[PDB]
């Protein structure tokens, strides 16, 4: 808050809410979060947030916060629920209340 837009906010009660207690949640503890099933979870969470659909542009949108997934990248993906999506950042974890007002677009 008092600077904390209203996108990363969203990314605050959306990883949390129940509705949502399999396409988004925290990573083991909660170091970060990941997207296992990335279909439903465009068409069914960012109409009623961010209105658009697009995946690969909340994706893209990622890289300009600032970003790095440990997955995806010139070694074997194919489907495999053990490296979903994982989106690491050291700037939205849940204690230290000051990340939010941190990350922005470059």
């Amino acid at each position: 808050g008092s600077g904390v837009p209203a996108f990363l906010a969203k990314l605050w009660r959306l990883v949390d809410d129940a509705d949502t207690n399999r396409l988004i949640c925290w990573t083991k503890d909660g170091q970060s979060f990941v997207i296992q099933n990335q279909a439903q979870f465009a068409k069914e969470l960012l109409p009623l947030n961010y209105k658009h659909n697009n995946m690969a542009s909340f994706i893209r949108q990622l890289n300009m916060y600032g970003f790095h997934k440990i997955t995806s990248i010139d070694n074997g993906g194919l489907r495999f629920d053990r490296d979903e999506i994982e989106f690491s950042h050291p700037f939205f974890k849940r204690n230290s209340p000051f990340l939010l007002d941190q990350i922005k677009r470059k």
